[PDB]
């Protein structure tokens, strides 16, 4: 068992998918336990009705703490789950970033640069910078669709972040500039990318 | 405009299909409604950073006003989106549990009561009061999870509804116990389909 713990998700299955089964299973999970005392509580109630009516109320909050218990638990594994999601969704954000990055500077420092490759690389850069830009809005959006309060207090950092990253994209096109000849022949492609 | 409304979405989408593409389109919208907003505000900053103080506040407090207009549109927005949904999953439950109970009556009451039909009529019917009961459940499960102190305040409706379910279960059985043959030949199957 420690060992499938060592292994984790295979490779072939992405973080959302796993994510996505990791919180369906706990679902279904607690479902299954939350019909279970619920189950109990109504058979309780049946054979409650000949008695004290002080056994009674007893027995309701029984019930009541059982759910009260499982309630907290729900919340505190869901908030566990949501925890490593995100910061494994950002981490693999930063991760395709700085690989992207990596691919277009060694597409520009190849003896002889390579127009279309070069092309290529800078595409895959700008598109992993969108998704970091996408994720920020995203988020932020969605804080707001569920909780105002808290979208208030983003503002600012949004506002931020979005500027970093578009301060980053202007800083990596400059490593263009280094090579006058080639940011000729490009001029026009990458005037279409901007877009 | 008025008239794609009421013809409404087309057969071929589905409530739960239509649901997520609708709050797709709008999360889009919403982002690049924020987006345009948040480079008209860094754009204001660099022009201001020479301005009286006051001037700089009010610059501010101009876009801080304009994403507060926008959070609550995109608030209300999803609150509606949600509310619609909710109200069609719950009509659909309701539309099958009445569906299956009409075919479950229809069977009990022919001429010569085929416990063939019988049965698969009170099958369906279960498999309706099921569902209402697992959307039952997971409701409950789902506010827990993101909000745990409206899930204490339901907490005693979903049992009492859970209840009102299993009742009405017991109250359709009670129809077959007005075939005493029938029951008694269709009990061992019946009891594999409530024991499910
Ligand atoms: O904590 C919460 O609030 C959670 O709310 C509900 O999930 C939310 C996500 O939290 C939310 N993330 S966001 O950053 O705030 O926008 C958002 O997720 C969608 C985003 O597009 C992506 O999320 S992200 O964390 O990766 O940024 C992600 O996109 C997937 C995409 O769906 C996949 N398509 S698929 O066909 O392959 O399945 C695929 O393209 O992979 C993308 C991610 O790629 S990645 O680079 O690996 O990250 O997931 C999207 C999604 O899940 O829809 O929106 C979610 C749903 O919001 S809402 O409509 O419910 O309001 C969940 O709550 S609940 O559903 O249990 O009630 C839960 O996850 C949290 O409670």
């Amino acid at each position: 068992d420690g060992v499938d713990i060592y292994f984790g998700m295979p490779g072939e299955i992405s973080e959302h998918e796993g994510f996505l089964r990791a919180k369906m299973d706990l679902e279904e999970r607690r479902m299954r336990q939350i019909n279970e005392v619920m189950r109990e509580w109504a058979m309780a109630d049946n054979q409650s009705k000949n008695l004290p009516k002080a056994d009674r109320q007893a027995l309701n909050e029984h019930f009541q703490s059982i759910l009260q218990t499982l309630e907290e638990q729900v919340s505190g594994e869901r908030q566990r789950l949501v925890e490593t999601h995100a910061t494994r969704v950002i981490a693999l954000i930063n991760d395709q970033r700085r690989a992207a990055l990596e691919g277009f500077l060694a597409a520009l420092q190849a003896d002889p640069p390579q127009a279309e490759r070069v092309l290529l690389a800078l595409r895959r850069y700008l598109r992993a910078e969108q998704k970091e830009q996408r994720h920020t809005l995203r988020h932020y959006q969605h804080v707001a669709a569920v909780d105002p309060e808290k979208a208030q207090q983003m503002r600012f950092q949004v506002h931020t972040h979005l500027q970093v990253i578009e301060e980053r994209v202007n800083q990596s096109l400059g490593l263009l500039d280094q090579n006058p000849h080639l940011a000729q022949e490009l001029r026009p492609q990458i005037q279409e990318l901007l877009h």
